[PDB]
């Protein structure tokens, strides 16, 4: 079986800024005024419909989510590309995810413009729901020490 379900996370330090603004669609965008993601996902048939950015004084988590109903296309490669933005950014650099042995087909890159980050970290993750847990391909990648952000809420940008 193949996945359905792909989980993109972004975890930095320091940010400076709460309020964001998102835009999904064929490249997916979460910004505040420091800092933009930006994601496509190019022949990856799971949809996504979600995403967050929540923070705890000068820590972030963020991420974008898809609908885990339908199964990826076998005939179709997933691509998933990633970048993080800072706001006065001069080069672009590619992040090295810490394994490279998968068990479902995907390809993905990620991205960094600048050095605003002191510490950002990078998960993707293609679930089949069918499958075990421990089953899921987990991608990730580090700049610097690893963020511990459990218990902070997926809140998302709408401050209606």
């Amino acid at each position: 079986g193949s996945f359905n379900s792909i989980d993109v996370e972004i975890n930095m330090y320091p940010v400076n800024k709460t309020s964001c603004n998102s835009s999904i669609g064929s490249s997916s965008t979460i910004s505040t005024s420091e800092l933009t993601i930006t994601l496509t996902h190019e022949d990856c048939t799971p949809v996504f419909i979600g995403d967050y950015y929540s923070v705890v004084d000068k820590l972030a988590t963020s991420g974008f989510f898809t609908n885990d109903k339908v199964h990826q296309d076998l005939t179709t490669q997933c691509k998933i590309n990633l970048e993080i933005k800072c706001n006065s950014g001069r080069e672009s650099r590619q992040l090295t995810p810490t394994t490279k042995v998968y068990l479902m087909p995907h390809s993905e890159t990620v991205t960094v413009v600048g050095d605003c980050l002191s510490n950002l970290d990078v998960y993707i993750v293609y679930a089949n729901t069918d499958a075990i847990y421990s089953d899921m391909d987990v991608v990730a990648y580090h700049t610097s020490y690893i963020l511990n952000v459990d218990h902070i809420p997926p809140n998302d940008c709408e401050r209606d």
